[PDB]
């Protein structure tokens, strides 16, 4: 509960989605503000329970100012068999970047520069841990009243190798969100690295520059059409790496098209901004700038400090996730993460 005689007081609901319900709250004894995420009926759906487990493990591993942090995870208050809803206490973030972009709030070039900086700073750290987010978009980038940006929602994250047991190994065109989905996922190019995230970053960057989505495709083919209208026809090497014959045949059926310069896509936009944008939005994963190299780009020189943009050591281990687990075994694993959270706090 959250009554006068409990640790937390609920203020108001700030988010309702597939993740559960996020509320603003205060620690009653101190007045300190936090977010509390309720994950209702957390063990009912296997897919959802697996997302919960991998987020708990990843967020416990990370300690970085541009990644959402777990402050507490509430222990069960009922017998083990009746425990059904998980409560996670996190940094309070009043808004997301989607809200900000698509509102009457100011979003000057300097806002874009500062938000992009923070996003990339978080990514350098996450990517050095061998974690790919795979669902970066403005609604997963949280922004607080101090103008601090933190990356959230690690339910779709994976490492540098995913298991053949799960459907997303083969059905890569369904990974995450259409408008931000990297060409390698759309086309099954069999090259799945941290570059996935840099594509999404490019889309987010463009979206901040114009305050409208860069590639808002209505379906699979239309999404590819919109991307090719700017990037041009993909190379013979990329076309040959397309997993599916129909997709490869469809791309070959279209007439040749050269790239449109980013200066034409975004008239009058900042030169250095467009320079960096062009380094992110490439068909070839290996052609894209890394998060680390992006932080060294002239566009971000204002905020860049190589003494204060850390990597993460040791790297994150996804071994736990490749295991074929039942509902009850996943529940046990989640309860163990809660126990371990508190056991580690007792031993510091
Ligand atoms: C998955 C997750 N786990 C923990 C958190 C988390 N979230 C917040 N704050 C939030 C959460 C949601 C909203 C919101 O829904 N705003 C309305 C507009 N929104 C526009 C984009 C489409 C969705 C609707 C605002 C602030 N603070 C701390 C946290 F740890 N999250 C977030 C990313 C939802």
């Amino acid at each position: 509960t959250f009554d006068v005689g409990d640790e937390y007081e609920i203020i108001e609901t700030i988010g309702n989605g597939a993740y559960g319900v996020v509320s603003s709250a205060r620690r009653r004894l101190t007045g300190q503000q936090v977010a509390i995420k309720k994950i209702p009926n957390a063990f009912d759906v296997v897919t959802n329970a697996k997302r919960t487990l991998r987020e708990l493990k990843i967020l416990k591993h990370f300690k970085h100012d541009n990644i959402i942090a777990i402050k507490d995870i509430l222990r069960p208050t009922v017998p083990y068999g009746e425990f059904k809803s998980v409560y996670v206490v996190l940094d309070l973030m009043e808004s997301d970047l989607h809200q900000i972009i698509h509102s009457s709030q100011p979003l000057t070039l300097e806002h874009v520069r500062y938000f992009l900086y923070q996003l990339l700073r978080g990514l350098k750290y996450m990517h050095s841990a061998q974690v790919i987010h795979r669902d970066l978009k403005p609604s997963n980038l949280l922004v607080n009243e101090n103008c601090e940006l933190k990356i959230g929602d690690f339910g779709m994250a994976r490492g540098l190798c995913t298991s053949p047991a799960e459907h997303q190994y083969f059905m890569t065109e369904y990974v995450a969100t259409r408008w931000y989905r990297a060409p390698e996922l759309m086309l099954s190019l069999h090259e799945y690295t941290q570059a996935i995230d840099l594509w999404s970053v490019g889309c987010i960057f463009g979206e901040m520059l114009a305050r409208r989505q860069l590639f808002p495709g209505k379906n699979y083919v239309h999404q590819l059409q919109l991307i090719m209208m700017v990037l041009g026809t993909p190379s013979p090497a990329v076309i040959q790496a397309v997993g599916a014959e129909r997709v490869r045949a469809y791309i070959q059926s279209l007439p040749p098209r050269q790239p449109v310069p980013w200066e034409t896509v975004y008239p009058g936009a900042d030169r250095q901004a467009l320079s960096l944008l062009g380094r992110m939005l490439r068909f070839e994963p290996s052609a894209r700038i890394s998060a680390a190299a992006a932080l060294r780009h002239p566009f971000l020189a204002k905020y860049h400090d190589p003494d204060d943009e850390p990597d993460c050591a040791p790297p994150f281990d996804f071994a736990f996730d490749r295991e074929a687990l039942t509902r009850e075994r996943i529940k046990e694993a989640i309860v163990a993460e809660i126990e371990d959270f508190h056991a580690r706090r007792e031993g510091i």
